[PDB]
């Protein structure tokens, strides 16, 4: 029993993360064979990086420096070829993920991992994450069997307190840019399928104080959804969450009707799961995962 | 900015973890050295669980019992003895990914990171306090005993818990790593329950400094309070007394925002008459009590 906001193990990563330091600015970066991945903003970029040498980019993973051999940028990340190979390397790949998907960040400061948190990518393109000056670089990632998927790299701070970044291949998610300039994030709005599997992990711990005997329709629940800032509920999000609906006994449309009456009512000084807000950053994997012991 | 419930980063504690069969049971093992710790019930059956005698049962077993796998290595134990509710079982290979390491006791409103393992495997990392009563609101299922909580200061992994039992709420009972329970609990299948928990007080007006430093400053008031009336209204709302231990220690956080402890108790007293009226803080509808002092200066 029990249910909380868990992470991937980070020791994949940690093997990974190396500091690097460019004039000034110190943040990290990721060490995968031999190549080192991070922003960009640590030197027109491309008029800034053809003035830059080798030699200009001190690479330390550890109490070692690495030589670097050549540099190369790839949109908003910067790639340092250093003449050796990682040897802690895991198997890893880079994919891109949608909002609402969630990864574990490994926030680092001068190439030293100090933390690791779940957390997910908002509508809005945003992280609500937890990063101080120096974590630029810091990377998110998901672990499918024995594979890294690096999905997040670090870039900047919003003036909400909210996080931006990157892919590894240094796509923004968002609208943002890594420029000094007026950035804001959109309005956010909730991930009602995260928060339909979120109910099923409450029902599977024994929380059912919110089901109710009525359904809806996939229309209806849209229409009330979009009344409070969730997001539009899709035929795929109804079939992800088949696996949760078959293990409790509730379909998702009789647990939409549940989801309706939280939003129209109020949890009336109650909680579900420790929480008296609906938690969006558990995925239906997330929650299956949780509550069957998938291992790495 | 920010604040999130962050745990200690696992990698140092994952290449310690090890999977340790006797008879039919398969549970967690921590790895150090040449020494395999774990839960001692791994040598019990579902007979035994009731009353066992286990100094009965550990002198009947051989090295040859107990079955540790490493990875897709199986290691060699050549010793068994027991510390309390913790098994030792000596092998013949030292871990080469054995950190720096101390086993540390814990009090109750500490904080630590767990590695949630099955089958000597490494499968998440969350963060939980040590509640009043001395039981953890873990994420665990059957298979997990043996998993274990830490902190990480510089380069040092300090064991703290190690996973025993759950209690029938769902709640999680265990030790310390020389095998002393937290609490009045035992290894044995005896009708055993949590005492009714408390909020760790001291815990929540660190987060409430947290909240200041992250521009949060709604709940703030113009009032302040004695030690003692803050107690008198804590008590009656399930929360932990706050000590004068308590208010020193929150003197840093006290200093950087400008707030004296006792302002900021008036303040908790305030949200607990009032609650937070469709407001949240730090994201949360409700008042955190798993973040210390310690962990906001930290995080902040
Ligand atoms: C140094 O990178 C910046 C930044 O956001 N950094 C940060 C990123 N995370 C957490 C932060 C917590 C506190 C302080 C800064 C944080 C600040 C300057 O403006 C910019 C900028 F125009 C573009 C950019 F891509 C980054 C940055
Ligand atoms: C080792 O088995 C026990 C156990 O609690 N295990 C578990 C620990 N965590 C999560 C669990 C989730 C679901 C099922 C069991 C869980 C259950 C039987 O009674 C006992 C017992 F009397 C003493 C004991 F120290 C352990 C155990």
């Amino acid at each position: 029993s029990g249910f909380r906001k868990m992470a991937f193990p980070s020791g994949k990563v940690e093997g990974c993360m190396v500091q690097v330091t460019c004039g000034t600015t110190t943040l990290n970066g990721l060490w995968l064979d031999d190549v080192v991945y991070c922003p960009r903003h640590v030197i027109n970029y491309e008029d800034l990086l053809i003035r830059k040498s080798n030699h200009n980019f001190l690479v330390q993973a550890g109490n070692v420096q690495l030589r670097v051999i050549g540099h190369s940028m790839q949109n908003c990340v910067l790639k340092l070829k250093v003449d050796t190979a990682n040897p802690k390397t895991p198997k890893y790949k880079f994919v891109r993920i949608q909002p609402g998907q969630t990864f574990s960040v490994l926030a680092c400061y001068n190439g030293s991992p100090s933390g690791v948190y779940q957390c997910a990518m908002r509508p809005n393109f945003t992280i609500k994450g937890s990063f101080l000056n120096g974590s630029c670089g810091s990377v998110g990632f998901n672990i499918d069997y024995d594979c890294v998927s690096f999905c997040y790299m670090h870039h900047m701070e919003l003036p909400t307190g909210v996080h931006a970044g990157t892919d590894l291949e240094g796509n923004f998610y968002g609208p943002f840019v890594d420029r000094q300039t007026a950035q804001a994030a959109g309005t956010d709005t909730t991930i009602t399928v995260n928060v339909l599997a979120w109910l099923y992990a409450a029902v599977i711990n024994g929380d059912r104080w919110f089901l109710n005997r009525f359904t809806t329709t996939l229309n209806d629940f849209n229409l009330v959804a979009m009344k409070y800032n969730y997001e539009p509920l899709t035929q795929d999000h109804v079939d992800i969450l088949g696996p949760l609906s078959a293990q409790t006994g509730i379909a998702v449309l009789d647990m939409c009707a549940s989801l309706k009456e939280l939003l129209q009512n109020g949890m009336n000084g109650r909680t579900i799961l420790g929480s008296a807000l609906l938690e969006d950053e558990f995925t239906p994997f997330d929650v299956v995962r949780q509550c069957s012991g998938v291992t790495f």
